[PDB]
């Protein structure tokens, strides 16, 4: 059984090692959404492996951070690229979820990025 | 491999009888609901399908009917509807009709749900 | 003209207590409920904005609060409670307090709903 | 007249605001997935079936779209403050001038909250 | 006033005869139309709703039929089936039966469609 | 790691050996999502596993015979199931795309397949 969430933030950032006329290169931003997966075993009392409540309180510093910011600006965000991105998440989110199990940013709707601890 | 699935959707009540006092959930609520059915297996040369979508359908009918326009809690197995005890007890009632499920996804919420894979 | 919108989703359990007898909307079930506010009034050449998206979010709040993770038809005004009643009964609760407010839209579900504008 | 066309394009870019209080997350420096509507209102040609091409549509507003796309709003004359407002009368001010026809211009900063202008 | 709406997904193909040589729309294609009712009239203060949805989609359903997993073409009137010309055949397939029909909106694509009042 | 992109392409089709009177045995069509999943080291400088342009560009002639198209007429495709076109798009690709993981085929908002190889 696996458990997830999504969370949308409103970011900037630019990519800093693309060609010069390279769009993402730019400053520009995107409406961010994160999922985090959860994966354990359920309670047989509860019904759950963890309350949603818990999960977006443990997620909500790193959240704070992110959203309605530019994401340069933070430490191992220097090349904030989905990937780099979705890396970062789950460095900051694991030690306070042990059961996260992956971690998608999407940089829009139709593009994103799977991260599992590889 | 190759995997197939199909989304339904259906709108109803339910409540959390286990959790603290406060708690939102333990309040009589709802939600519009949505099921995800994944069928894996081998693609038939001919049918060039799995499963025809409405074998599935047909198969999943009786199920989605109880759920659909209900209150959950009224329904045996279900008297602690969370997410994850409602994807195993459809995947419990479809997995005996649909042999090649592989797994069942409920969504009580736009961004949130469980994910269940018969262990 | 300039007309501002702000979308809401909650979670609530109703039923139609006027349907016949074996409607489906007759019984107890849910909805995951979207309300949008839409605003109509003149841009403020200093902030840019007819209003702020966290102000209106901030005045609808306490009606919001009533509506979501509970059972509509408890609520006074709401003993009837299809889209076009919830709808008109929004607009009450929220002209108050957002005199700009120019149309209520309910959606029960993705793909049903209505809007009131005052009349 | 009788029918409306409309066209979607989303678009990737930074703004902020400058006369919000210093507290307020708008006044940083932020993102969106910005989704414009232009809506089109004429008569439809009997021999197209259509009020106008899309590709017409198009081509008129690229221009518009590659200022705006991968960019900082404020860093454009006119959108100095680039709310939601600005930024659709701004749209509506660029394009307009080239679809004679164009009855609205919306914007949407997120999926829930967004603005339309009509001139 | 109160306005209710109900929307419908059919699953058709199409191609416009009368763009010029090359055209991809003039192609052979197909798209997950979608098309919205809209009505508008007093709510009823017993049922507390304009009309029953049910009633909208049995008095649709015969046109719905005619639309879905069929080729438009070769229906009468959607000779050139454009957005358009779509959204003012339904109308007029749908507004004798339910006469308080005020607009039909029908989206060729996610990103693409119009709205007819007749 | 895994990176993806989705496309959405307009097409007609028909399937061909469904029994009498299926409304899927008619010419009809959808709108069609294809979902590209690609799996592979993040290179440490450029920070991404491939630019998401470069599998835009590696896409686009295969993407270009799907979209306002009729499927049916492509060889490979005379019975367009989303399964058969799942695949089928996979061995277009993965020969040009060799971190290609995953084809996702959405023949309708609440219907799809995924094949991996
Ligand atoms: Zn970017
Ligand atoms: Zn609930
Ligand atoms: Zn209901
Ligand atoms: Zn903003
Ligand atoms: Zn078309
Ligand atoms: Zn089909």
């Amino acid at each position: 059984t696996t458990l997830f969430k999504d969370f949308t933030f409103e970011a900037a950032h630019r990519l800093p090692h693309v060609p010069e006329g390279h769009k993402c290169g730019r400053l520009h931003g995107h409406s961010f959404m994160v999922r985090l997966e959860i994966t354990g075993e359920v309670d047989p009392h509860t019904g759950w492996i963890i309350d949603f409540a818990e999960l977006k309180a443990a997620f909500k510093p790193t959240y704070e951070r992110l959203d309605h910011h530019y994401l340069n600006d933070i430490p191992g965000l220097e090349n904030p690229t989905s990937e780099v991105l979705a890396k970062w998440i789950w460095d900051q989110v694991k030690p306070v979820v042990p059961l996260l199990s992956a971690v998608m940013v999407k940089e829009t709707c139709t593009a994103g990025c799977i991260y599992r601890g590889e």
